[PDB]
């Protein structure tokens, strides 16, 4: 239980369960939205977010993903509004990706699949003292998925993309700062919003769901460059993260609200 879970077909999504019995529970994530059967909430109100760009800390390489990294010891950098009655902490982002350019997402709309998807996540700070206290309970989290379409490169991206020569390996970390994420959100946050789970190890059913109904571009190379870093440390054989996908889980009775 300490650790050795991967995408690959040993320790990959279909064999978890074998080791976190809580993959086969009733709130996994990601899911697949029906558009005909959300419903609106007119209770919703629409999602306030307010970072603050010196709170950025740092850039890591984790093996299986990359993480960018924010201060969170204070409320610089909020998460209001939508569905939620207090504020939720900003604490990272990162991205999910597929093996090829065209279908790489977690999430699915109408059975469609995206090339990618970017998750902004926070912590409920205004109920519990620290993420890992927060990470396990139902009201714990708040994730912001962003589905990402390729077409034409994404000049938003770039800040990122560079800091990726400095992690090259699993543990390397550099410094990343003065950035504000929501550079990278869609124009509109009209969006749709289900209680759902962590999509990797360790599962914990404790994320609320929103997710953009707006999509934003990447191109193919871009995407490539996430494709290059490796999972394996310095001085090792090569071996790129090639894939960090989840398979869509059953929804058991769960309703998918839409902001409109
Ligand atoms: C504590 C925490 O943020 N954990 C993460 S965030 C995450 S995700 N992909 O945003 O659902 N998956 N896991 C394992
Ligand atoms: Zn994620």
């Amino acid at each position: 239980a300490s650790p050795d879970w991967g995408y690959d077909d040993k320790n990959g999504p279909e064999q978890w369960s074998k080791l976190y019995p809580i993959a086969n529970g009733n709130n996994q994530s990601p899911v697949d939205i029906k558009t005909s059967e959300t419903k609106h909430d007119t209770s919703l109100k629409p999602i306030s977010v307010s970072y603050n760009p010196a709170t950025a800390k740092e850039i890591i390489n984790v093996g299986h993903s990359f993480h960018v990294n924010f201060e969170d010891n204070d409320n610089r950098s909020v998460l209001k509004g939508g569905p939620f009655s207090d504020s939720y902490r900003l604490f990272q982002f990162h991205f999910h990706w597929g093996s090829t350019n065209e279908h790489g997402s977690e999430h699915t709309v109408d059975g469609v699949k995206y090339s990618a998807e970017l998750h902004v996540a926070h912590w409920n700070s205004a109920k519990y003292s620290s993420l890992a206290e927060a990470a396990s309970k139902a009201d714990g989290l708040a994730v912001i998925g962003v589905l990402m379409k390729v077409g034409e490169a994404n000049p938003k991206l770039q800040k990122v993309l560079d800091a990726l020569q400095a992690i090259k390996t699993k543990g390397k970390r550099a410094p990343f700062t003065n950035f504000d994420p929501s550079t990278l959100l869609p124009s509109s946050l009209d969006f749709w919003t289900y209680p759902g789970s962590l999509t990797h190890p360790p599962l914990y059913e404790s994320v609320t769901w929103i997710i953009c109904k707006e999509s934003i571009s990447v191109s193919s190379e871009q995407l490539a460059q996430f494709r290059s870093l490796l999972s394996n440390v310095e001085g090792d054989n090569a071996v790129p993260m090639q894939h960090n996908n989840r398979p869509t889980q059953p929804l058991k009775g769960r309703t998918v609200r839409a902001s409109f």
